[PDB]
């Protein structure tokens, strides 16, 4: 397990040059092509917009044609491999009709589920915090904005609050843990 | 070289798997009732806990206004690299003359804050959503990072923040 961090210290899952310009063209991070002419250009603190051949780049916005672009720092940073019960699980839910929240993948109060999960949401979000998905539950078509913390359907455009808290570990839970 | 990330993957500078903290400058400092606070966050109807008569926020992730984190506990190790291959920030400012002047350098008017780009990135590397005070001439003002502003105290004029790298080449690289 190999880290670097992004322009603003965020965890990523060395390289030739000191710095390495991606945008995330979903499900992957893609290198850009004129890194260094990138970099260039961003040390320039008067520079917001650039074109990188086909590319429109956003300094200000992170963007470039919509997709969100990182800059990883090349330092590297290896985890110390330690029992799993001191790794954090998050769980995603979202606000049911009856005010309740429900788990990704779990029962609605209709008994409608999504195909999607906590493990499947935690892995996009962990990737690609500015990230929008495209999900089915039931028989309708949703977006998930990390950004805004919620879930539109598509077709009549309700939104739902979204909720990300861990699973819970006592220190006793981690006692029995360590076998 | 030791890092752990926090609730939003966030590098930071334990016998739980959590750590429960809020940030008064110039200190994050650990909260009693580490478990407590985890077990009340890990239910998802939970934003308000009060404890010690301190009202926690997990929607805000304030407590009486101070920002909190919650830290992962694994740690991850620093591979040694040359020095080169580190990042280095500068801050800046939109100064009267409507270009940039890097933080403690001087102004068309002549006059330099005391702080520099090695203080701010300290101060938004642990505290991203840190509002501070800084002296320059004659003059105090307020920096928030949430804002990317500084405002003088005393007239109210706001100017624009930017912070951007030292730029390094492959040559530089090579050198
Ligand atoms: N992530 C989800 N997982 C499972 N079920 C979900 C999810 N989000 C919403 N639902 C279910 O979808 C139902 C409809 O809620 P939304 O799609 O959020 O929005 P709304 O516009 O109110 O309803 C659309 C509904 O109109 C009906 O004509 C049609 O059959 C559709 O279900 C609710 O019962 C809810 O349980
Ligand atoms: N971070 C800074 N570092 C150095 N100099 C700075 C900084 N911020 C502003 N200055 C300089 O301070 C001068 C005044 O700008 P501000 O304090 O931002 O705003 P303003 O409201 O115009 O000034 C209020 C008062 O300050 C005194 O200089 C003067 O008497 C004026 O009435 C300008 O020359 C500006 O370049």
């Amino acid at each position: 397990k190999e880290i670097c961090l992004d322009h603003l210290y965020r965890g990523c899952q060395h390289f030739h040059l000191p710095y390495r310009w991606q945008l995330f063209i979903l499900p992957t991070w893609m290198d850009f092509q004129d890194m260094e002419y990138i970099e260039r250009a961003y040390c320039d603190p008067q520079i917001e917009i650039i074109v990188i051949e086909k590319h429109r780049i956003n300094f200000k916005k992170m963007t470039c044609d919509s997709y969100p672009i990182r800059r990883l720092s090349t330092p590297s940073f290896v985890e110390k491999t330690l029992n799993s019960v001191f790794t954090t699980k998050w769980l995603w839910y979202w606000r049911n009709e009856l005010n309740e929240y429900t788990q990704y993948g779990h029962e609605s109060p209709s008994h409608t589920s999504s195909e999607i999960n906590s493990a499947y949401l935690e892995s996009f979000f962990h990737s690609c915090p500015r990230g929008v998905l495209q999900f089915h539950a039931g028989s309708q078509n949703y977006e998930l904005s990390f950004q805004g913390m919620i879930q539109t359907n598509i077709a009549s455009k309700t939104q739902r609050h979204v909720v990300r808290r861990p699973v819970f570990v006592s220190s006793k839970d981690v006692e029995q843990k360590r076998r």
